[PDB]
């Protein structure tokens, strides 16, 4: 990252790789340990589009940085769209937040670029992390996830709330959804535990919280 | 019915309309629907009706075999009103053969137009409920053993049939209040009943058992 009396960048040390890849490769790309400490890394820091390619590079596998590079490119490619319709027109086009081009090639063009493309890189690096698949796996629909039988119930409510992180992207329309989806694709036990307690949450609680809390020693 | 104008009682008959909507409710909805009732209520209370007017209205707009029900339980509830009409001190001048319409001294249009209003008001409650006993057309009333919810039906449907049978078998409401709310937690099949175990002896406010108890059963039916 760079260095603000002039731009100075220096690459990061073998340490901080050696972490990254050895989180990556045992826990997977988004782990809460990851997300934790790669906003630790972002958030603390100056990244270029340099230093997104060296590091995504340098932790991925090979069929994920295909991934990271298309949802990147994605991501800018809709962000380019709600750049121009601004009053007044912001003068962020596509080819400085991919770090390509003519004028954005070479780390020295790049190093004196405002905070408003930095932030506006990050959010796009950090929704193309949040895309990756897992690397035996395909990003299933909410018609294949159910609790089966002989399973726990939080086991199950942890991978509708990964489903609903991976395809849709507003928040607001994420609770609803898990929200309803927690009680339809259940196990007959848990919804016969279950149904007596449906829209009643008592006091600063979560709902799911008091669902996992209804059906607790179901399953085994 | 009749109106009383300057006085003078002259006599009217049916309209054609008034006519062809009773036949048209009765055939498509059931003689004991909640609209008919209320329809038939609202003739009856706003009017003067005097036994040739039932009778005609009766026969009118029912089937053959629901006019030998009505006629049937108009004669046995008129069997059992002179028995408190002359065992009530001081007994009343009310003969079977007035609110019958049948006999010498009450057996014309001119003779039955001069009725008093409290034998008004008797044939009235005796007419309305003889019509609460007549069959759908195919059917004969159960007993409360036989009204059990099979599985696969909802509850609301099944409640619904126990007060239709609560309301052909007791006249008194009060005794109906109290035997559909026991029947419906005794009557039911065991996935509302282990639903409805936890709430049975207790309503909150503002509310009745019977809703208390179907808001429990709201997706258990299939």
């Amino acid at each position: 990252p760079v260095t603000l009396v002039e731009a100075r960048y220096k690459s990061f040390s073998i340490k901080m790789l050696k972490d990254m890849k050895e989180g990556v490769k045992q826990y997977g790309p988004n782990s809460p340990y990851m997300r934790t400490l790669l906003d630790s890394i972002a958030h603390g820091h100056r990244l270029i589009p340099y230093d997104w390619e060296i590091l995504a590079k340098s932790s991925l596998s090979p069929s994920q940085f295909l991934q990271f590079k298309t949802w990147w490119i994605d991501g800018v490619q809709e962000q380019v769209r709600r750049n121009r319709a601004a009053n007044p027109p912001v003068n962020i086009d596509a080819d400085q937040l991919l770090g390509i081009g003519q004028n954005w090639s070479t780390i020295s063009q790049q190093a004196l670029m405002q905070n408003e493309a930095i932030e506006q890189v990050r959010a796009i690096c950090l929704r193309a992390w949040e895309k990756i698949q897992d690397p035996g796996s395909a990003c299933p629909s909410f018609n294949t996830v159910r609790q089966g039988s002989k399973e726990p119930y939080p086991d199950f409510v942890a991978r509708l709330q990964d489903v609903a992180q991976k395809s849709i992207a507003d928040e607001k329309a994420r609770k609803v959804i898990v929200e309803l989806m927690a009680y339809e694709n259940a196990n007959p036990e848990c919804q016969s535990a279950i149904k007596p307690l449906k829209g009643k949450v008592p006091a600063g609680s979560d709902v799911i919280s008091e669902y996992v809390k209804a059906c607790d020693g179901i399953g085994g």
